[PDB]
DNA sequence: GGGTTTCCACTTATTCAACCTTTTAG
DNA sequence: CCTAAAAGGTTGAATAAGTGGAAACC
């Protein structure tokens, strides 16, 4: 059932789940020896295929396909379709550092719109653009286009623009979790509700702003080898009851995350009724938990 | 139909989400 | 003593991003 997604929900979701793409491919059938492909894409779990169909219908662009065993993607690379992407993100701009990637995608669009990508000089300009996009140059492009190139990206400083963006972002990178803490009590399990949003460290400022915007929570920094990311986290029930739950009751989530939030809420009500301290209440929470998050079948 | 664009199957890197246990706060 | 909140992580790919191959187009 195709439903129109609000454009700021969509942009918040794009900030959490979109990726731009710029292919500069060796091609023995291209006059300059390289062909290109420019686009935007989203990859989700199969259980969320509906989001992709809603976006495909809301925009009128893109093609949907399996992405391996368990995921599905919406890719938009038809050049004329990319005008839709630009019109959307011009009106409802990305908020995270991905915004810099959007601007690089715009620059590549302009090169191609002037048909300059059919010249080697235009291929070279696309390479300079791609050197700053996402993961930058591949080994093949480094080898083929030796050049000291600026690598500094525009640092993005933008406030959360409105709460629909936040609902979109949370639908992508958020998590509603029932933590079962093993204790020695007679019941022997403490039920703890956790709300989290996870993000690369490059957007520490935006994540830190969530403390102010939502009136609760804290930031946990995590490092693993050379990689760093952050979790905005809320574990205090009174904050979950009075701030997190009413926020998302008002600003609706999309996809499977919505059902997780609803289940989470059913656990919160049980907790408020103190039935998490009874055996029968705990069994019910355990049963709700088994069907949340990755365990959910559909 | 030659050069170019678009699509579709599928993979690589690593940023997510989701999942744990132990300790501290109240 | 008791429960709630925070601290302190780990797991593993539903990560973000990218690739190989060719059909479709004009
Ligand atoms: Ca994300
Ligand atoms: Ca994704
Ligand atoms: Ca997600
Ligand atoms: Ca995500």
């Amino acid at each position: 059932r195709r439903e129109s997604i609000n454009p700021w929900i969509l942009t918040g979701f794009a900030d959490a789940e979109g990726s731009f793409l710029l292919r500069i491919r060796k091609n023995n059938k291209s006059s300059v020896g390289y062909s290109t492909e420019l686009g935007f894409q989203i990859t989700l779990h199969n259980k969320d295929k509906s989001i992709l169909e809603n976006i495909q219908s809301t925009w009128g662009v893109g093609v949907i396909a399996n992405s391996g065993d368990n995921a599905v993607s919406l890719k938009v690379t038809r050049f004329e379709d990319l005008k839709v992407i630009i019109d959307h993100f011009e009106k409802y701009p990305l908020i995270t550092q991905k915004y810099a990637d959007y601007m690089l995608f715009k620059q590549a669009f302009n090169v191609m719109e002037n048909k300059e990508h059919l010249t080697i000089e235009g291929i070279k300009e696309l390479v300079r653009i791609k050197a700053k996009l996402n993961w930058g140059l591949t080994d093949e492009l480094k080898k083929a286009f030796p050049e000291i190139i600026s690598k500094e990206r525009s640092l993005i400083n933008k406030n959360i623009p409105n709460f629909k963006w936040l609902a979109g972002f949370t639908s992508g990178d958020g998590c509603f979790f029932v933590n079962l803490i093993k204790s020695k009590s007679k019941l022997g399990v403490q039920v703890q509700l956790v709300f989290s949003i996870t993000q690369h460290i490059r957007d520490k400022n935006l994540m830190n702003s969530l403390i102010t915007y939502l009136g609760c929570g804290y930031i946990k920094k995590k490092n693993k080898s050379e990689f760093s990311w952050l979790d905005f986290v809320v574990t205090k029930f009174s904050d979950i009851r009075d701030k997190i739950i009413p926020f998302f009751q008002e600003y609706t989530l999309i996809g499977t995350k919505l059902k997780d939030f609803e289940d989470w809420c059913k656990v919160a009500k049980l907790i408020e009724e103190k039935k998490h301290l009874t055996e029968e209440g705990l069994d019910e929470i355990k049963k709700i938990k088994l069907n949340m998050n990755k365990g959910r079948v559909f």
